[PDB]
């Protein structure tokens, strides 16, 4: 939100923008949201979950969301050596 | 690399996985080697310039996925902030 942010032609990329829409726990009204509470990735990965749900207002959509920025290549891979 | 990231279904999930490959500035040889020093999403986007052309190998690899980690969705859009 601030003067670099905010764009004055306002095309909206569709590389970063499109880049939240199809992560998990994204729509576009937390998108928006999101877009207004967050710069990009790195600040997206740097939030905790509590932060999307008090931005995207839901705790499903947070933690859809938290989980898919946490979830290593190779984790989900394993089944359970680990049983958590 | 631990017994964690040894993979017991050799599944290698696609989700996070491909999401880097997508990725301006991936490609799969220096996604698998990333996929080595890298957790996940968070830890890419946590991670410099300089350990991604350490990682990479590549600057340009490096550059292009930085500047993607590091750009706003309207930041490109922005003309405030860059062109012309």
């Amino acid at each position: 939100m601030d003067s670099e942010t905010l764009p004055e032609s306002e095309k909206y990329n569709p590389g970063p923008q499109d880049f939240l829409l199809k992560m998990p726990g994204v729509n576009a009204k937390n998108c928006r949201s999101l877009m207004h509470h967050v710069k990009n990735i790195a600040e997206l990965a740097a939030l905790s979950q509590d932060e999307l749900t008090s931005i995207l207002g839901n705790a499903a959509n947070a933690k859809q969301l938290y989980d898919f920025i946490h979830t290593s290549f190779a984790e989900v891979v394993s089944k359970g050596k680990g049983k958590k």
